[PDB]
């Protein structure tokens, strides 16, 4: 006889804890990105679709997960059921790391192409992004049930509903699992060196723009002004239209010789330019902040998916060698260590942005009015 309920209790009220942090934390995500209009971007978009990711997890996967350790992990459910919750176990982490990929796709494309974000600033483009995300993941989770529930023993190993099958744990771990992985580092690195390299070349411009506010405030002659307004007028394209007809206004004063009244034109622009300095290098300073707050996200996925990564893949390759009762033993701690997550991209935003923090607090109130 077997499916018996037994006395592993401690783990009972644990896993209650994070079932409930997950669906209210990720709720709240999705009540924030729906409502605060601080919020309207490509970027929020997709971290709401992967909190509705991260909230289905909480309700379909994570309790049935509970109800396996409170039945000894002999399956209590239908036996057809078994490979359907795998195919959303599977289904909702393939749907994150697609996601979390795509966003620091998206964010790199934004940068390398600036007129091109103002274009995909659609929520529809948005919405059609994620979409191409759902439809690749179901894509990719699909051999589960359309194998799994024609064949017992590719999801049974011996009363334990888990995916028994090893071409399954090793092709999707690198089809579904390294692909977006590499995507994400390669582009996350490159979008900390298009920032860096921006953020450089700003301070090119401010000292080449600065450099030539002392020339023509010194200069003698209509040669000296118009050799150093057009050293400024080529350099204030280089930050791009709003500045540089009143260097033209400048430029023409000092094309017909009307020095005292070229440098005088000279320091009205001056205010002009830290305008525009303290404005952009603000929005490369606010990008390089979302930056580091996007890799927290992408880390924390990384790391606490790790243990249950490795040893789901060391149960494969040592198949003779080890322990398959202690493999077995430490997934199963390993697997919750990676639903926590699920339960943690929802405190980084609050501890990281002032608009999710308040967002959140208001609706602890149940205040909505924004
Ligand atoms: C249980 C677990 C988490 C809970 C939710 C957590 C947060 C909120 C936001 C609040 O503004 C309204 C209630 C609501 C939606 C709760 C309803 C009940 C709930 C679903
Ligand atoms: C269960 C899933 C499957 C479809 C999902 C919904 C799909 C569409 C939207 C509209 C969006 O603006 C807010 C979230 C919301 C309402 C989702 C909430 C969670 C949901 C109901
Ligand atoms: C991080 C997780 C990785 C690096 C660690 C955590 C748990 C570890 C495993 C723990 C138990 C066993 C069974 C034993 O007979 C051989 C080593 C082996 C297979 C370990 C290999 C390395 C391992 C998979
Ligand atoms: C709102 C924006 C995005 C959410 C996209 C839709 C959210 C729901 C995900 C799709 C889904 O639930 O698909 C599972 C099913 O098993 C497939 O057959
Ligand atoms: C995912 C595709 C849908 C698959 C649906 C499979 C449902 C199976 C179910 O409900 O269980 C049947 C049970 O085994 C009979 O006693
Ligand atoms: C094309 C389908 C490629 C996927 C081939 C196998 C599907 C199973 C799958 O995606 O598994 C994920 C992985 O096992 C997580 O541990
Ligand atoms: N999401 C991976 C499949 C899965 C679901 N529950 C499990 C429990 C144990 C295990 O080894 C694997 C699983
Ligand atoms: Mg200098």
């Amino acid at each position: 006889s077997l499916l018996h309920l037994q006395e592993k209790n401690w783990s009972a009220l644990l896993t209650a804890v994070v079932i409930i942090l997950t669906i209210a934390g990720n709720i709240l995500v999705i009540m924030a990105v729906s409502l605060e209009k601080k919020l309207q971007n490509a970027t929020n978009y997709f971290l709401m679709s992967l909190a509705i990711a991260d909230m289905l997890l909480g309700f379909l996967v994570m309790p049935v997960s509970m109800l396996t350790i409170l039945y000894g992990y002999r399956w209590p459910l239908p036996s057809k059921l078994c490979a359907v919750w795998i195919y959303l176990d599977v289904l909702f982490s393939t749907a994150k790391i697609w996601h979390l990929c795509a966003i620091s796709l998206d964010r790199y494309v934004a940068i390398q192409n600036p007129i091109h974000h103002s274009r995909f600033n659609s929520r529809t483009k948005a919405f059609l992004k994620i979409i191409a995300v759902w439809t690749i993941s179901v894509g990719i989770s699909m051999p589960i049930p359309v194998f799994g529930l024609q064949d017992d023993s590719k999801v049974f190993k011996e009363g334990s509903c888990l995916l028994a099958d090893d071409n399954f744990v090793l092709i999707g771990s690198f089809v579904s699992f390294f692909i977006p992985l590499t995507i994400m580092v390669i582009t996350y690195f490159l979008t900390i060196k298009s920032l860096q390299k921006e953020a450089a070349d700003l301070e090119d411009n401010w000292e080449t723009l600065n450099d030539n506010l002392k020339v023509i405030e010194k200069a003698d002659n209509a040669a000296q002004v118009k050799d150093a307004l057009t050293k400024m007028r080529a350099a204030a394209l280089d930050a791009g239209d709003i500045l540089v007809g009143q260097i033209d206004d400048a430029l023409k004063l000092a094309n017909e010789g009307k020095v005292k009244e070229a440098q005088a034109a000279a320091e009205q622009l001056k205010t002009t330019i830290n305008a525009y300095i303290q404005k952009y290098g603000q929005s490369i300073s606010n990008e390089q902040k979302a930056c580091k707050v996007l890799g927290i996200v992408f880390f924390l996925f990384v790391v606490m998916w790790c243990p249950f990564f490795i040893t789901n893949i060391m149960a494969v390759i040592c198949k003779e060698s080890c322990n398959e009762d202690v493999i077995g033993a430490l997934l199963n701690v390993f697997v919750w260590i990676g639903y926590l997550n699920s339960a943690v991209n929802p405190l980084v935003y609050t501890l990281f942005n002032k608009t999710y923090r308040s967002a959140f607090s208001r609706y602890i109130q149940c205040q909505y009015k924004e």
